[PDB]
């Protein structure tokens, strides 16, 4: 890892610190993550075969002195970043739409050969200046474990997080990813986190009071869910015209499908990517200050 020098910290987070840094030998410029289990050794390298232009590609995985670093492609700027700075004005709608339809096609990708990030949240997707939004960390959390505090104190959000991850479902699929990005999309229309949880039951409990309580008429099998409780409130659900407003329908009713509370319902990305919201879809460049 000597073979590094380093620019600057980029952060910190769940597994490390992800500092710039540029090869000694190549001249090459990487985000170097410092993170060893051999299952998480394995596992990790599998994801060195896992390319794909929407998928942030690891380089190289040094594992040294019971340390391991991950070399990953580095990218100039996350969404949190590139959103703060359109706050005022929003992130026009074919942008949003070109960058929901790339992450459903890195999606379609993984989940065709089985992996799930887990994780999905604004920080974990990357983006240049051609257009073009990559997810980062994809693999890692089964490959290592999800904390509860990232390392640094820093608490991961949940925010983010589907309901039946948050009801104890232990064998949870591929549609968890759905429901994130769907919670991501309509952050960047609204400009506003959908579900801000500040604690698991807050988590939850924000989701009830838009989407409804969920029963066995809408969710067969959720009642027996290790954590669901007959004594939850019931509330009835809103519209989604109150809750993403400026989306037109398509862009409401592919939303809708996103966030179906049945996991068996709830659209997969390759039939995403058919939906008729993308039918004029195009690639536009963002306007960005490195
Ligand atoms: N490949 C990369 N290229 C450029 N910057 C990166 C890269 N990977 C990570 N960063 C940025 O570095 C910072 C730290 O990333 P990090 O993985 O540690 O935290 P996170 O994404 O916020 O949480 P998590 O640990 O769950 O991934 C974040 O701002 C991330 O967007
Ligand atoms: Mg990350």
């Amino acid at each position: 890892m000597e073979n590094f020098q380093k620019v600057e910290k980029i952060g910190e987070g769940t597994y490390g610190v992800v500092y710039k840094a540029r090869n000694k030998l190549t001249g090459e410029v990487v985000a170097l993550k410092k993170i060893v289990p051999s299952t998480a050794i394995r596992e990790i390298s599998l994801l060195k075969e896992l390319n794909h232009p929407n998928i942030v590609k690891l380089l190289d995985v040094i594992h040294t002195e019971n340390k391991l670093y991950l070399v990953f492609e580095f990218l100039h700027q996350d969404l949190k970043k590139f959103m703060d700075a359109s706050a005022l004005t929003g992130i026009p709608l074919p942008l949003i739409k070109s960058y929901l339809f790339q992450l459903l096609q890195g999606l379609a990708f993984c989940h065709s050969h089985r992996v799930l990030h887990r994780d999905l949240k604004p920080q974990n997707l990357l983006i240049n200046t051609e257009g073009a939004i990559k997810l980062a960390d994809f693999g890692l959390a089964r490959a290592f474990g999800v904390p509860v505090r990232t390392y640094t104190h820093e608490v991961v959000t949940l925010w983010y997080r589907a309901p039946e991850i948050l009801l104890g479902c232990k064998y949870y699929s591929t549609a968890v990813d759905i429901w994130s990005l769907g919670c991501i999309f309509a952050e960047m229309v609204t400009r506003r986190a959908l579900f801000p949880g500040d604690s698991e039951i807050d988590q939850l409990f924000r989701i009830f009071r838009t989407l409804g309580t969920p029963d066995e008429v809408v969710w067969p099998g959720v009642t027996s869910m290790p954590d669901y409780k007959p004594s939850f409130p019931k509330w009835a659900r809103q519209d989604f015209s109150k809750v993403v407003p400026p989306l037109d329908e398509d862009g409401r009713s592919l939303l809708s499908q996103m966030l179906h509370y049945d996991p068996n319902k709830r659209i997969s990305a390759k039939a995403a990517l058919a939906h008729p919201f993308f039918q004029d879809v195009t690639k536009p460049v963002p306007h960005l200050r490195l």
